[PDB]
């Protein structure tokens, strides 16, 4: 008793959408550094009617039975998982269940310090996530800043990690937990050093490495697990997963670890697990592992470094003037012209990047920067050599986006005016619609 | 730089267990109360490119640009779900970001109460979900028990909601919110009864419907939004849709509660929304809205109603003897057996059902009863008809295990070991598979 009419028929409505939203994706320059396309192989796993079962708890202490394909399916994740981050099952634990990366790391942290309980992350201004502990001082924006007692460390005004800092404030605070790993932070990071002042404290050292994944499992960068009690990280963005995340947990330097994460997993704050998910994160970690997909990270960064080079050529101003990773943060000081200015310019020309703190912004009121990563671009088969035009594309943007601000004023409002019908605009469009819509596309 | 090669090829290991888990659900007899069958429609949407896209905040007011047709998606969602559920959209807002049930009234408890907030919900015992306050002497096993302060109130002894002892705690508890609306609670809701109560004390009324979303909004039951300031629920039980979940607030009872249940969704508790989801979602409302699926919401309760007739007709006892809705509970306590062991059996013969507490049970421990539902097998064609061959089924089932009891003993583990090579059971599973593999299967 039911309509299996195909998606088109059955709502011409909305199959027109995302038609639609397949089209911009196509044709679109796509610079956000927390994106990527998944494959077909991902996307048929979230289809699947592995969706429809309920399984709450974990294998072989399922609540239900008729859990038996469900619990082959969530122990080889959470093998893969292990075997992809290069850890020993004997040593670390994985939980698979966190249905996106600030449910994770909520869950994570309750764990661990518990309600009332103490943390210190990174500001979101200078890097840190929402969910490092983030507030301001008209309200605490995170639950983490307020069902936790959180501080916040900032990074010095070359835009840097100052562990003077981090330690000058965690002798003085005390906490349970200090995070590490950031949203928007374009350096490695010394965890080695933060693992040094936990044990200063006893705090537990917490690892977030959502944006960095794939080069923490390559080796390309520093291995958070010699040092971490705790790593997390999100399935959908370098990793090339679905929407998904992770927490792994050391048992060895923690015994007792895995049952208070997997509690606080479920059933402290989930209830069923969403299957569809395991099972596409399963496939995309047999993927992880391959050595071809390590050729895939080598080339983020290659081309991460070829895009930084290519726009301090053209005199464009990147914080810390480099970086070691994925992505950059352009500082628009320069050309006296806001992030969000630039991020309505760049849509206008299908450029998808997005707004983005740098250190001399005390206030979060304007940005003045924009943050641009090269996972998407690099899995639509864009080499070095196509760096230059992308840093050319986003120069005009910026030139285009100062004749605006001449033109129109600075006020967002009257800015935003001047964009519909910009003969220069429809040029880069055009332009950026060609080149793109040619590229290889999952 | 991708592998686009299909999933059967990509990763074959994969591919034989999902092939495995569809045959499975294609040859059970599905009691699960919350569990039901998406069509393919609904999974194109879940497979669907748009999960690509990062979208954090609300439409129109979207930290990213490039968000034009994600921002269609999610209004066309909210419009619908207005729209199913009877609402004028002046009156009732609806927020769509949240990922599942769980996460949905841990949000809307928090965007009402605060952390150290006060809340009453139903014990888990009685038939409360565990997002409703459930908490343990030895455990604060739900974050709603630990970054709330909550009181929790049982049915009597008939198995029904007693309201006296709601208004006994109301009055000296002092709640700002109290729950209703269950997880196997058999019988409708007297929500004008609540509101009563609640107006009484100042408290907020919150309703969660998840299991019985589709009579809501077909209204076959008791309207609650005529009551209530918050309604939750989730879409992937008798609604029928994806994993997700709806939060409904009442903008004329409480002005100002659109931006506080917003904010508690993001940036307080999530990140990123998923819009596979919503996608799915939009697709499933459409399909709500329609009088076919009133005919089907119709047949489940029909089909329940026969259940538990059929039930009756075999000398079997169920909680509050009959049933309002969906949903049946047996209690086991005539024939000395467990749930847990019920369990066991009927999955040995493809029927999933779970274990289920009943009034006399002090702990949940050993629950003596097990929940069964129509919504799966009347979406898979069974009729009236059809129930009195499922109540022969699980009366020989319930005979079965009193036999294995006798045998082995009544230690789970000893009554297991009875489980592998019966022929009866053997038996009883060909019936089922014969009968189960025959019916439509989306
Ligand atoms: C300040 C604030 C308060 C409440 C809700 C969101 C934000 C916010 C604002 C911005 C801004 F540029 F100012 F517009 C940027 C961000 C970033 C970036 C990546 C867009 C950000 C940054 N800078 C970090 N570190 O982390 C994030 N997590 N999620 C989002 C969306 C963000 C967040
Ligand atoms: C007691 C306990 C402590 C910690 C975690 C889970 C449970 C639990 C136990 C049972 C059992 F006793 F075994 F039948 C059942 C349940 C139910 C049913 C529907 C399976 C339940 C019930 N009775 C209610 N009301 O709501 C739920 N939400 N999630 C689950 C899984 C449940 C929960
Ligand atoms: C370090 C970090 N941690 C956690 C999250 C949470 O992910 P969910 O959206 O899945 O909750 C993000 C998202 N990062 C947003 C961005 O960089 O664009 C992140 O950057
Ligand atoms: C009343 C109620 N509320 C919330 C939830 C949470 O749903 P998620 O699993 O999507 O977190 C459930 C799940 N119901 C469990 C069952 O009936 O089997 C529920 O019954
Ligand atoms: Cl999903």
């Amino acid at each position: 008793m039911f309509n299996n009419e195909p998606l088109e028929q059955i709502d011409k409505e909305l199959h027109d959408i995302l038609a639609d939203e397949e089209k911009r994706q196509r044709e679109t320059i796509n610079l956000i550094a927390s994106e990527n396309l998944t494959n077909g192989a991902v996307r048929e796993c979230l289809g699947n009617r592995v969706s429809n079962k309920y399984s709450e708890g974990y294998p072989k202490k399922r609540y239900y039975g008729g859990n038996d394909f469900i619990d082959k399916i969530e122990e080889l994740c959470q093998k893969r998982a292990l075997e992809a981050f290069n850890v020993s099952d004997e040593e670390w634990g994985v939980n698979v269940q966190p249905l996106s990366g600030s449910a994770a790391n909520v869950q994570a942290l309750y764990a661990l310090v518990g309600v009332k309980g103490k943390i210190m992350g990174m500001h979101l201004c200078s890097g840190g996530h929402l969910t490092h502990g983030f507030f301001d001082e008209k309200k605490k924006v995170s639950i983490t800043s307020d069902m936790f007692e959180s501080k916040l460390y900032k990074c010095n005004s070359q835009g840097y990690v100052d562990l003077d800092a981090v330690r000058e404030m965690a002798l003085s605070f005390k906490p349970k937990v200090i995070i590490c790993g950031y949203t928007s932070y374009p350096r490695d990071i010394d965890y080695q050093q933060f693992r040094q002042i936990c044990d200063e404290v006893n705090a537990y050292l917490f690892a977030d490495i959502s944006h960095i994944s794939s080069f923490v499992a390559c080796n390309i960068l520093n291995n958070p697990f010699l040092h971490a009690d705790v790593v997390t990280t999100t399935t959908h963005k370098i990793l090339r997963g679905p929407r998904s995340a992770l927490i792994f947990f050391n048992k060895k330097r923690n015994p007792g670890i895995e049952q208070k994460i997997n509690s606080a997993v479920f059933p402290s704050f989930q209830g069923g697990p969403h299957n569809n998910k395991i099972a596409a994160v399963a496939c995309q970690l047999k993927e992880v592992h391959s050595p071809a997909f390590k050729e895939y990270t080598q080339q983020v960064l290659l081309n991460s470094k070829a895009l930084a080079k290519a726009l301090i050529s053209k005199q464009i101003d990147l914080v810390t003037n480099g970086t070691d990773n994925h992505l950059i943060v352009v500082d628009l000081r320069k050309f006296s012209i806001t992030g969000s200015k630039l991020q309505e310019t760049c849509n206008a020309i299908n450029v998808s990047l997005n707004k983005n703190t740098i250190p001399s912004d005390v206030d979060c009121v304007s940005p003045s920067g924009v943050r641009i990563g090269t996972p998407a671009m690099t899995t639509r088969g864009a080499k070095e050599k196509d760096m230059e035009f992308i840093a050319d594309v986003l120069a005009r943007a910026i030139k285009i986006t100062v004749d605006l601000q001449e033109q129109y004023g600075k006020k967002l409002v009257d800015f935003k005016k001047g964009l519909p019908g910009n003969a220069q605009l429809q040029q880069l469009k055009q332009e950026v619609v060609t080149w793109a819509g040619a590229l290889p596309f999952p």
